[PDB]
C-alpha cells in the first residue's frame, strides 16, 4: 500500500509487484530500486518519485 507515483509523467509504481523493466520482484520496495532504476516512462529519476 505504497503505491507511489512519478511527478514528471505519472506511472504509478507497484511495490508488491516489482519492475521487470529493470528487474525487480513483487512484494519489494521503491527505496529497495536501485539507483539506475528510474520511471521506465519518462525517464525521471526515482529521486523524483513520491508516495501519494
Ligand atoms: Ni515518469
Amino acid at each position: 500500500m505504497k503505491k507511489y507515483v512519478c511527478t514528471v509523467c505519472g506511472y504509478e509504481y507497484d511495490p508488491a509487484e516489482g519492475d521487470p523493466d529493470n528487474g525487480v520482484k513483487p512484494g519489494t520496495s521503491f527505496d529497495d530500486l536501485p539507483a539506475d532504476w528510474v520511471c521506465p516512462v519518462c525517464g525521471a529519476p526515482k529521486s523524483e518519485f513520491e508516495a501519494a
